[PDB]
């Protein structure tokens, strides 16, 4: 008897808190690389397990350790509320993804490895090292019950 | 016989010669780290030994070598003439202080290790590798007793 | 049937496609280096072998491998269409040159090593360590005799 329900909370802004806007080149911050969108050996209807905030190395494989951390995936195809991207790609297909590399302020709490685990402290060094600011200073919000 | 005197030389903008104004995140250039303000072992009211321009690592320990250089202490509590913070703290307590990290131009001549010695030619790479321009072309100033 | 003919091809802004300008400094992207202009063997009246887009190390030696790339030489003395410095510097002299290091979007098709060889894929890593973008998405151009 379970009711069919859908949910949506959070936006792209919550991932990219801040950004340096280079006057001479608006694209100075982003590197575009190709990754496997639909998982391999899966049905055309198998929704991809790629989500905003997954760390990916410059090669394109999602990062499972501090070693492979190069950037943050912010592609417009994997933002919250993007649902109808089903079957438009074949298994094992490689399609371009956009990544943010340098000159950004990132939300510490939402960066996650390929498995979804939060970024290790040793991994934060890679992001901090190159361009970016990683900060967990977030206000949060209260909805109901919590006066 | 030792007439009490005080001196002021330099200020905040005399170290951070230039800054890249990040849009949206105005704190893109700075980090906050907890540091031991009053020495762990010292008199209850001994002034802290920290001075502006001292190199500091990621954990807040003053950098004694190029290996531990991460940033430059910039916080307002250590600027010249801010001695009114004496006695407030207690030995062994750690207090946050702002550090400068990236996107800045730094006056080399005022960067010194914890011991007060001048920055090393190897440690300069760490600061420059962070996205900063360490420079030496400073006009300087000359006072009475110099022919101009 | 021989006539004295001269030609000009390019510009300065096709190497540094974009640049981030800092409020504090308009010159924190670059670095000035001491470079040898005329080799120690070629007589005084001979053209220099450098060109805009040659990768150089910090010590001023033109880059020969991906492990030594530090910046791109974009000084205004070697821009295309100048050609008036022949014989002004005797062999072995050392002259300052303006390198471009940080905060740039750099063309790849014009970057080259010491001998003119194109930039290796593993040499892009060194140049992006300074925080720059190496982009190949250049429309190019096509002159008379071509369709479109």
């Amino acid at each position: 008897a379970k009711a069919h329900v859908a949910t949506l909370e959070g936006n792209y802004s919550d991932i990219v808190l801040g950004r340096v806007v280079a006057f001479g080149d608006t694209g100075w911050n982003f590197k575009e690389v190709d990754m496997t969108f639909i998982a391999d050996d899966a049905d055309a209807d198998s929704k991809t397990t790629l989500f905003a905030g997954v760390l990916v190395g410059e090669d394109g494989t999602p990062a499972t350790a501090a070693a492979g951390v190069f950037g943050v995936l912010v592609d417009r195809k994997v933002l919250p509320g993007v649902d109808h991207y089903i079957g438009v790609f074949e298994p094992g297909e490689k399609v371009p993804m956009v990544l943010a590399v340098r000159g950004l302020t990132l939300n510490q709490l939402k960066l996650k490895y390929a498995d979804g685990t939060a970024i290790d402290a040793a991994g934060i060094q890679a992001l901090e090292a190159q361009g970016n600011q990683v900060t967990d200073k977030i206000v949060g919000t209260q909805f109901i019950g919590s006066v």
